[PDB]
């Protein structure tokens, strides 16, 4: 089979700065470019990586008019807009370093230059991510924040954080999204003898599944939230999710519950997650995403506080890029490529978003006209 | 029939919970709440005197406690009660921890006070509370949360700043010193994360049963197990031969880039030896909730020592054991162990025990020959 020649590939990824130097393992930045270029250059195909995205006339427009491949990462995201696609003459594939491909204009995608392939590193930071979401779930429940900060301020008044600290036991957590994610929360939960552990999914885990995790498939979104101490975000961001929690839906929560969001910053209205917390609705928000990314330098959920002075445990988005995640995904992006590059187009199906002009995932919403290949 | 104790002095050593004591009544184990139990003694004929003042020369502990018969005290806000205030407690006959460890006790001295106090405590009634928290700490280290969270509130973004330092849970080595009620606890809540493997040091062992279960190897020797383990966890009591165990020459056999984490007792510690492993990076992070002494002076270095990129601190309060859940089952439990005093029957749970009629009660002090298990 002949093999594609002399490809030009872009990557957008995030600036490593002396870090990226200092520590190889930081392979998703513009400095160790997921050890793909020599690679890459062997094979007569070049590389163009770049983490200046946002502005107008960015290098991201520039080098996009005439790339063939563009790999971007979620954590430093290339929005790849209608406007962009339409620019984007030469695109065939587009690879997200990653998981959640919610950057690309998905529907623009099946429509341009005869529908683009969108794929993505299925499972390469699934575990990070579960992990990240259990921490961030302990962190709020146990009142962790203020209580460092008091450490370290040199102040010592125990009644002031264990008033709001309560245990993970006895209480009931629930996931919106029961995919690689949300199920992997729930093993990772399982141990903690919460009261029960809920899901909402229209993917519903196995019978089997349910009974070893011990688990409870909830119908209707807001009859979970209604029952949930806790609720984490495991969806990918699709028009149905976009701003689905907003006053309305976070007004279903219980009052004084705690909402974990690793998922995407969008799913959220940020100023609905502010002003629950403000008023003692939530007790904590935490996670890793934000709208846009970078997240603004005033975004509102740097700094928003329950009415105690704690509940907010946001991260710059990191779960997905831990060091061992990391690993994995610069060898999954390398797959997907060697499946273009050799002219087998021998995806696995499941990194597949896009494809061929259809959507190849059940994942991003309940849709007709859906084909796995 | 028995008779009951009449006209019983009580003192109980709690912290204050100033104003949030009074917002929040779940706040059991403050001054102001006095564990639910003034009415219970009252109504019996029993005196209750509270007091947080228990560190100064002539503090209301050192002038209340000469004629308590009953003392109750609580590890977060520990009366220490030393040889010398001990010598001074003529009426003492039942010293009560209000949660788990009763180390804040000089033990030996105890066993020599009176014919031998019984010193008791809430088995159990915290468990879970401290399990959870070392998990969450375990977390917060390995996943290098601290200094990603501050980049955040300070208004920066910088992903590779903070991912540098960020690891799964997964495929690393953990090891609890100390397998009992909160160390097993610890390792059900791993069992999840996928880790290479869990190790525990105990010389009370897990069965065979529940090494199985759990999925969980015992390590024989201590130095064996830290130098195989990238995370440790100390779950043992406070007592002569774990005071300062983990000093500069134990924490060098832990592997360079390890995260250590303490809930069980900060003297088991040496504090500079921490921070100055933490600040060659010997140690990736250290993080926990106890101190020593507490309350932790406002210099104290763990407040402040970090590794080398400016992470790796994740200390807090001595709260995992206070929760408001924890508080309810531990002022349950220490009206349960006053009843068994109270009504003249001492049917004490066996497990409540630590020293009782000139004894130690328990084999979890470390390995005893004159260890005297009720039953
Ligand atoms: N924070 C990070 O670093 C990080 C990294 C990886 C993935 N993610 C995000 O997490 C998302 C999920 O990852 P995954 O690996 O679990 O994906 P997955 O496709 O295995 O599972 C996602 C699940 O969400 C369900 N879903 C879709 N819409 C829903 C809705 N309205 N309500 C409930 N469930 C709904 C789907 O049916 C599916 O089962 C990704 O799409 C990405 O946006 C974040
Ligand atoms: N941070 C908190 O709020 C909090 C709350 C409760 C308990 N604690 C501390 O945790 C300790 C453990 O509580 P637990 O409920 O698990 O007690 P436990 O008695 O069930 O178990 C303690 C175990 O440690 C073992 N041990 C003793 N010396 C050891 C040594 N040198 N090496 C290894 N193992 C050794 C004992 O054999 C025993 O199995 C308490 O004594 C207390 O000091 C902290």
């Amino acid at each position: 089979t002949a093999r594609l020649q002399m490809v030009k590939v872009l990557a957008v990824l995030y600036d490593g700065g002396e870090h990226a130097k200092q520590v190889p393992g930081l392979l998703g930045t513009t400095e160790n470019e997921l050890g793909l270029r020599k690679w890459l250059e062997d094979q007569g195909h070049t590389l163009v990586t770049t983490s200046d995205k946002d502005r107008e006339g960015s290098t991201f427009d520039r080098e996009l008019e005439d790339a063939e491949i563009i790999i971007t990462t979620p954590f430093h995201p290339g929005y790849l807009t209608a406007e962009r696609l339409a620019r984007a003459k030469k695109l065939k594939l587009a690879v997200t370093a990653g998981i959640g491909s919610d950057h690309v204009d998905l529907d623009a995608a099946n429509k341009t230059n005869g529908g683009i392939t969108v794929a993505e590193v299925t499972g390469s930071n699934v575990v990070s991510v579960a992990e990240h979401v259990v921490m961030t779930i302990l962190v709020l429940v146990r009142n962790f924040v203020p209580a460092h900060e008091q450490i370290e301020a040199g102040r010592w008044d125990v009644a002031e954080v264990a008033k709001d600290e309560y245990d993970l036991e006895g209480k009931v957590v629930g996931t919106v999204g029961v995919g690689r994610i949300g199920e992997r929360v729930l093993r990772r939960l399982k141990g903690f003898d919460c009261k029960e552990l809920l899901y909402y999914d229209y993917q519903p885990l196995s019978p089997e599944k349910e009974k070893e995790i011990g688990c409870r498939r909830v119908e209707n979104l807001e009859e979970m939230l209604a029952q949930c101490d806790v609720v984490t975000i495991n969806c990918p961001l699709h028009e149905s999710t976009r701003g689905l929690f907003n006053k309305d839906l976070i007004s279903k929560m219980k009052r004084g519950s705690w909402l974990v969001n690793t998922a995407r910053g969008a799913i959220v209205v940020k100023e609905d997650v502010a002003e629950a917390l403000r008023t003692g609705h939530l007790r904590g928000y935490g996670g890793d995403v934000w709208f846009p990314q970078p997240a603004p330098a005033d975004h509102v959920l740097r700094t928003a506080k329950n009415p105690f002075g704690g509940g907010n445990a946001m991260v710059p988005h990191m779960s997905g890029t831990s060091l061992d995640a990391q690993k994995r995904y610069a060898e999954g992006v390398k797959r997907i490529l060697d499946s273009y590059l050799s002219g087998r187009f021998d995806y696995r199906p499941e990194d597949l978003i896009v494809h061929q002009g259809k959507y190849a995932t059940r994942a991003y919403g309940q849709r007709e006209d859906v084909k796995i290949p």
